C-alpha cells in the first residue's frame, strides 16, 4: 500500500509555514494566507521512486499546552522547524519548538529538519553557519528555503520523509 507520512510544520508567526506548505501543495507562491488558519493538506508525491502520500499540518494560532493540543501535535511523525533568515527572534525560538516536540513525542530522536526560510531576501540576520551549527548540535539536517522562489521546498519536505523512514527502519 501507499505509505502516508504525517508532517508538521512549526515555528514563529510569520516565518513562512503556510507559504512553504502551499508551494508544496499548489506549486504556487501565496504571499498572503490568513495567519490564524491551522489546517492539514495532502499531496501524493514521488520520493526516491516511491509514490507516497504526504499529510502536512501547517500550524498556526495561539500557544497552548492542553492535552488536546498535545494530542494533535503527537500525530506528527516528523517536524519542520522553520525560522526566517532575516528574523533573529524566530531563530532564537527554535529551541523551544524542538523541546516541545521532544516532550510530546516522548523521544530524544524525533525526525526533524531545521528550515531557514526567506533565503531570497538580502536582509539576512542569521548566518548560515550559525544555523548549520544548530542543526549539527541537534544532529539533524538543515535546509535553506524560499517559499517565494521554491528554493529548497522539496528538499525540506522530502528530507523529512527520509528522516522518518530512517527512524522507522531502526
Ligand atoms: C517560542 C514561544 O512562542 C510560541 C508561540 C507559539 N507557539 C509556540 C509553540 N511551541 O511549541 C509549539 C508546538 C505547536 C510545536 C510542536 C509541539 C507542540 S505540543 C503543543 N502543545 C504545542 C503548542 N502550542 C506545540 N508551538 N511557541 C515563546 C517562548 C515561550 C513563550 N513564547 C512567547
Ligand atoms: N520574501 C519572502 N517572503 C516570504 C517567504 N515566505 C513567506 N513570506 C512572507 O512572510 C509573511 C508570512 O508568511 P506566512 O506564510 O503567513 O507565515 P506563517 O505565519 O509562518 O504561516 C508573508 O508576508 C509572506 O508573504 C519567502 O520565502 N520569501
Ligand atoms: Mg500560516
Amino acid at each position: 500500500g501507499m505509505t502516508e507520512y504525517k508532517l508538521v510544520v512549526v515555528g514563529a508567526d510569520g516565518v513562512g509555514k503556510s507559504a512553504l506548505t502551499i508551494q508544496l501543495i499548489q506549486n504556487h507562491f501565496v504571499d498572503e494566507y490568513d495567519p490564524t488558519i491551522e489546517d492539514s493538506y495532502r499531496k501524493q508525491v514521488v520520493i526516491d521512486g516511491e509514490t507516497c502520500l504526504l499529510d502536512i499540518l501547517d500550524t498556526a494560532g495561539q500557544e497552548e499546552y492542553s492535552a488536546m493540543r498535545d494530542q494533535y501535535m503527537r500525530t506528527g511523525e516528523g517536524f519542520l522547524c522553520v525560522f526566517a533568515i532575516n528574523n533573529t527572534k524566530s531563530f532564537e525560538d527554535i529551541h523551544h519548538y524542538r523541546e516541545q516536540i521532544k516532550r510530546v513525542k516522548d523521544s530524544e530522536d524525533v525526525p526533524m529538519v531545521l528550515v531557514g526560510n526567506k533565503s531570497d531576501l538580502p536582509s539576512r540576520t542569521v548566518d548560515t553557519k550559525q544555523a548549520q551549527d544548530l542543526a549539527r548540535s541537534y544532529g539533524i539536517p538543515f535546509i535553506e528555503t524560499s517559499a517565494k522562489t521554491r528554493q529548497g521546498v522539496d528538499d525540506a519536505f522530502y528530507t523529512l520523509v527520509r528522516e522518518i523512514r530512517k527512524h522507522k527502519e531502526k
